[PDB]
């Protein structure tokens, strides 16, 4: 039923529906191109048949509200939204090189200078989110998207929440995040630190080549998270291992804040490439001097 | 792809696939009749394409293991299982009058003598489960099935667990039960009392005409459960209200045990019909003297 050609009344714009990208929760994403300027975008498309209950509607509406007000080099740009009688359409910045998840499935453990590259941009985008009082709450490999230059763009605000006043503890999270912080599981009240915890797990995954708390049962995984039950393999450099630990702590007060992170010895005393080549999508880069 | 005719090698038996009954988790259920004796059954059918990961397989296998060893008037009888290359087939006692859920959607609040009728048989089946060291963990309206005589049959052992030694606390529940006990949410360790809590909520629903902890967000609901945040409308007889409360308590040590329940004043000092007519599926029964 999804129409071949997405029409916005009000802006007059038409978009040809194109290549399927990926799917998740209520949504499906396609490559879409503006029929006029020919400019290309990603279209997030939610069927209204799945948004019959007000609570689901309010989630969709919250996603757009939060995403709508955000512009930054390392967050998937918002270029508009509109609806017809059957679907909601969200027009986003296309990231032609998919996400970190697909990079991770191909390359496993990344070289240390790569992790610094990506981690930095992840932190940068998240620094922007936090100073604008936004909590992502689902940072994971598949939500961190890569444009043609391999620049990271934080995406998917479907679990995001706006902090409303100082010291606010959000007490519910309605969704199931991948790298979910211990204080969400125990329902102890949560805020910005959930994102640092997640960047903890992303750092672990990028360097180690697998998630820190994987088992065959989500609930066993959850048990592990609560009891800080992980371990870093011995080959990981102590400085890296040390940043991972700082971030992966049970007590949210004790983790660095998003602004403390780029100042960490992991970044300041290691090499951080200015840019990565396309080869590095499939070949471990050596970073040779010539 | 589900075959029209289910063949067990080993027992030689064939079953014609018939009317669709309902669906849930990995399974679909149909009316099936033995091609030979013509006897009629319910067939629970799980596609192997959904059981690729060992963890899902072990759940299916656990369901059959637990259900297999159970025979009682008020638990859906197990009549066998078998598989081909694409499906698992479980052959169960057909309950022609669906479940309490469909009764509840039609009649809302039940008359007090009806609730006693149903609650008693629910408790009886569960008394059998508990003395055989089985915990259902998902007792709800849609799992309590009615045969042609309106007799209750506890069904769906997909979240059931065998208690293995005295004082064992099960620490994970991998599934999302409807009327989930507070000590499962807080991950405090859980055992048999989870079922009494559930019968608490079933009693509430049968008498009040809606669930005790309903909101528009499952997580808000969860918050309510943990904080014992419910209330009984004022028209509910104090003796009933009193049994509901005894069972709906945050502290699992403090709830009656399944064996304490039929001894409760709610049952012993009220009228309990020996049987209910089919009319009572759609008409409130007055229980007139002639
Ligand atoms: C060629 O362009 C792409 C190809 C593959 C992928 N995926 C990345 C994540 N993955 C799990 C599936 C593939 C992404 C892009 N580009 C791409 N560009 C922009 C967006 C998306 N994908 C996208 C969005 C979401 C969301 N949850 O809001 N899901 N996808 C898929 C954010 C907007
Ligand atoms: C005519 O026979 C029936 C018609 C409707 C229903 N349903 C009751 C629950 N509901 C939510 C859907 C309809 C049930 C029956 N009879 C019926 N009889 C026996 C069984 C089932 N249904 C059945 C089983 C399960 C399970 N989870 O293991 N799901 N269903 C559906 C247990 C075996
Ligand atoms: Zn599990
Ligand atoms: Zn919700």
């Amino acid at each position: 039923e999804i129409p071949e050609v997405l029409v916005d009344p009000r802006s007059r714009r038409r978009y040809v529906r194109g290549r399927f990208l990926g799917k998740g929760g209520f949504a499906k994403c396609f490559e879409i191109s503006d029929a006029d300027t020919k400019e290309v975008f990603a279209g997030k498309i939610v069927p209204k048949s799945l948004l019959l209950k007000p609570h689901q509607r309010e989630k969709m509406s919250m996603e757009i509200s939060i995403h709508r007000s955000l512009a930054h080099q390392h967050v998937v740009g918002f270029h508009g939204f509109f609806e017809d009688n059957d679907f909601v359409f969200v027009v986003l910045e296309l990231c032609r090189r998919r996400s970190l998840l697909e990079l991770h499935k191909r390359r496993k453990a990344l070289t240390e200078p790569e992790a610094r590259y990506y981690l930095r941009q992840i932190v940068l985008g998240c620094q922007y989110l936090h100073r604008n009082r936004v909590i992502h709450r689902d940072l994971k490999l598949g939500n961190l998207f890569l444009n043609e230059d391999l620049e990271v763009k934080i995406g998917d605000f479907g679990l995001a929440t706006k902090v409303e006043y100082d010291g606010e503890r959000k007490k519910t999270l309605c969704g199931t995040p991948n790298y979910i912080a211990p204080e969400v599981l125990s329902k102890k009240g949560h805020s910005f630190e959930v994102d640092v915890w997640s960047i903890g797990c992303i750092m672990y995954t990028l360097l180690v080549g697998k998630p820190p708390f994987e088992t065959s049962c989500l609930k066993e995984t959850y048990l592990r998270i609560k009891k800080n039950e992980y371990s870093i393999p011995k080959h990981i450099n102590p400085v890296a291992a040390s940043l991972i630990q700082k971030m992966l702590q049970t007590d949210p007060t004790a983790r660095p804040t998003i602004n403390e992170l780029l100042n960490d010895e992991f970044f300041t005393s290691g090499y951080i490439p200015a840019r990565l080549p396309i080869t590095c999508l499939t070949i471990p880069p050596r970073f040779s001097i010539a």
